[PDB]
């Protein structure tokens, strides 16, 4: 039990090889998994055998229990479903050892390939009856209970523990490739086109971050890793690419949170011909698309505030509120914000709010970061009950962003929250090289401009953060798999 | 015509801005594609105009011809497909302004918005009939007219996606390729996920990794260089079929077919053994090849575009060679066991030496082994692609022990063209047959809790792309590949 258990299940295994039992066998020429199992003998009768149609299947042992060393009771799971295993001694060829010695050796977490036959035991239970059974791959290793786990961070180091044992986990996961499948049929719907950008580039470029620096041996480059992939996908609409996605990580060496990781998937499209209302009806037609797909209904449930308190109703109906950022900062506060907003006037009106209000103080204290934080605590914990957009940034905060058809120094900058955590961020690209601010970016990028871009508008989507909001959870730890973690 | 004309069409879009006219306006709504117009309209008589029916159509002009004034000839590209443009004088709307200046400003490489009506040319083209034309985006460097076949297609890969219809037609099919393989293993009822791409640690493969350092935790890091180690502890997690699409990154060299990062996939089947992965294999390439073409049998020039091209026949079954027994047929030399030892070491020191091959430094066992496998046996047969079957235990530490051959293992690699885009083998579940597990321990400890009998197979997504689109070097089938500045 302490931890000479890892001893003799060892022992066990050489045990075995030196009487030349292989413990670990090749191949088990399975016929049915346990799913189909279920669903194929799923209405038998109770007390029902099926003995002229034998099956091979395999799994994993999560419960050892006997009754008189003749009829022995397993739960064989498989594809997250569950079965039972009745061993009775009358049942057992006789052929392949003894009945006693080929079960006494298995244990709980063994690999099982069962041989037998589907049926129903008198209490009702769907079993499956082996008349061989044979050991594929033994676990050295004892297995916690299931709520002796899904408290410490070994669900984070070892993932494969948390699942085989917590139902939600592997709930959480399959619902994490459903969003991405759905994500990438819902763009291929619309006629997008699927690319594969380079993640080393010689320039740190796409959005506001700290990169990583590697090097490659064979060259002797110091290459950045990418934090975003917006100056690529756009180089691909100048080569034709009119309607244009791509699916992947990207590097961040920000601070480690409960919405922040140090890589996380991205995706960011590009639709040619679109304009400022293309993206809004593009963002409330897929929010609300999906938690209907997932869940049947725009409504869903998530514990804001951890799985220890009540949980606030997320609605995702169209259309969602739209909020302008320097409008409604101007409003709440009653400062009134003049262009240009880098001048000193107003600089410091509003450094005059921010530490006023007990905020703290972004260093350096630009026109960029100040509306940010103001936005930050003015904006973002406003409408929890549905997601909202914040919309018509100014220039300063956005580089990238096409000017406004008529508001001055505002774009067409749009950014949707959901429980005051930004998961979207979408405005309609700047195709003037002339009016660029970087190219007086890489040249990479500025020079295809001088070839021609349409009037294009991208936006970007952050998947980690979504699967936080649709699976009722907190952490960014839970929607990814392998976190980083500190030994 | 050097720069000038760069500069000239700078100073061309800012006298249009201080005439008032926005060479760059926000919003030009469009009703109908360029593929959508020619796959409506394509069923027209020469020279029958439907005057009633307006449009609004974006493009890109890739032509400009005059002939008489009148009528102004252009060619309208999107989406990889072509339309004329028949500016017919007697339809301009001349309250915009000039007729002359109107289209004296089109050039090549322009984004334009037509406003017009469909029909067919009168030489029996489909061409679209503009009442007025509106430039949004001007093309200011001039356009290569084709002499493309240099260096700066892969450091501007825009220019070579518009003048090179060919090029477009190869990275259309690599997603095809993909969409094909995602649906292929979905369809087989397979679990895609993501592993983290910074590991504590590289393994997985055989290859030197990048490094990086993480700011916050103030340690370094190892991009990986294979999706191995993690895909197979998903399998003791439950999920009996599962793989990841995605990129690996190896620090080595750069030839035409290796890059410093390319596209992988790698499924992990529980339960499937050597002969399942190869029925797998079998039936992936024919189907693919035959959803692609249509037929099982296809073309590749081998030696150049120059060269004769020879053919690559995708009909399974594909043949199967143990690369420890074919060795020995063709050198007539027997490589005793240990493969490793002084005596066997020498035995293939000295082969590649009789042959003039060059000796692959360091001189191990299984660096002999792969370079004696390399020139003796994937070079032999080009007309399908084969396996190369049951490798030494030493030229695969993760790979379960031969069922039958000691020494050996379950392991199968598939050639196209002598160039491996496959390689697969019964993973070695036994924690204590790993000469490794006393790699990392975070790894040899997953396989103490129990990982059954399963069968990965791993894909070289940018290799197998390069043989279906008849392509020599790996950076033509890349959109953005490593270039030195
Ligand atoms: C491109 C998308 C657009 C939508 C918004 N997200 C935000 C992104 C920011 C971030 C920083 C970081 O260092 C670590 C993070 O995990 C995250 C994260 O998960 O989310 C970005
Ligand atoms: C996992 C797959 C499948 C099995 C075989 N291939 C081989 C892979 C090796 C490689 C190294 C490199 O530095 C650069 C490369 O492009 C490649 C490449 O394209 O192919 C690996
Ligand atoms: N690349 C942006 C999102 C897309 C913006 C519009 N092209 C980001 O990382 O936030
Ligand atoms: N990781 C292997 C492919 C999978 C081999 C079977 N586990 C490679 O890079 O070649």
């Amino acid at each position: 039990d302490p931890r000479l258990y890892f001893e003799n299940r060892s022992k066990f295994i050489q045990d075995q090889k030196d009487k030349g039992i292989n413990p670990y066998p090749h191949k088990f020429e399975r016929t049915i998994s346990i799913p189909e199992f279920i669903e194929k003998y799923k209405d038998l009768g109770n007390g029902e055998h099926l003995e002229d149609t034998i099956l091979n299947i395999t799994g994993r042992i999560m419960r050892v229990s006997a009754s008189g060393q003749k009829l022995r009771f397993f739960d064989l799971v498989g594809d997250g479903e569950k079965i039972q295993v009745l061993a009775n001694y009358s049942f057992h060829n006789h052929e392949k050892g003894n009945f006693a010695e080929c079960y006494d050796k298995i244990r709980r977490g063994d690999i099982v390939g069962i041989v037998g036959f589907p049926g129903k035991s008198k209490k009702g239970e769907l079993s499956i009856f082996p008349k061989e059974t044979i050991l594929l791959s033994a676990c050295l290793h004892m297995l916690p209970m299931k709520y002796g786990l899904k408290d410490t961070e070994i669900r984070y180091r070892q993932r494969y523990l948390d699942l085989l044992i917590n139902e939600s986990s592997r709930h959480t996961f399959v619902t994490r490739t459903k969003i991405i499948n759905f994500l990438r049929n819902f763009l291929n719907e619309r006629g997008f086109f699927e690319v594969e950008t380079p993640m080393m580039n010689l320039i740190a470029g796409g959005a506001n971050a700290r990169p990583f620096i590697t090097h490659h041996n064979d060259l002797d480059l110091d290459l950045y890793l990418r934090i975003a992939t917006e100056l690529p996908l756009k180089m691909l609409i100048v080569g034709g690419i009119d309607k244009v996605y791509e699916i992947g990580k990207v590097f961040r060496n920000e601070g480690i949170d409960n919405t922040h990781n140090p890589e996380f998937t991205s995706c960011e499209f590009y639709w040619a011909y679109a304009d400022y209302n293309d993206l809004i009806k593009w963002s409330e037609d897929f929010f609300s698309q999906l938690v209907y797909h997932l869940f049947g209904t725009y409504k869903i449930s998530y514990n804001k505030d951890g799985p220890e308190n009540q949980p606030i109703e997320i609605d995702f109906t169209p259309p969602y509120p739209k909020v302008s950022i320097v409008e409604e900062i101007e409003k709440v506060t009653n400062t009134i914000l003049e262009q240009p907003f880098d001048s000193n006037e107003t600089i410091e009106k509003m450094i005059n709010i921010i530490k006023e209000h007990k905020i703290e103080l972004p260093n350096p204290p630009t026109a960029a970061k100040l509306l940010d934080q103001l936005a930050s605590h003015f904006i973002e914990n406003k409408y929890n009950d549905k997601p909202f957009f914040i919309v018509e940034h100014p220039q300063i905060m956005s580089p990238l962003a096409k000017y406004h058809r008529t508001k001055p120094g505002l774009t067409e900058r749009l950014e949707m929250f959901i429980c005051g955590k930004e998961v979207l961020n979408a405005y309609t690209e700047l195709n003037d090289p002339f009016k660029q601010k970087e190219c007086f970016l890489d040249s990479a990028f500025c020079t295809s401009l001088e070839y021609g871009l349409p009037p294009t508008g991208g936006l970007g989507l952050g998947i980690d953060r979504i699967t936080m909001f649709l699976t009722n959870k907190n952490s960014i730890k839970d929607v990814i798999l392998f976190p980083t973690m500190r030994p």
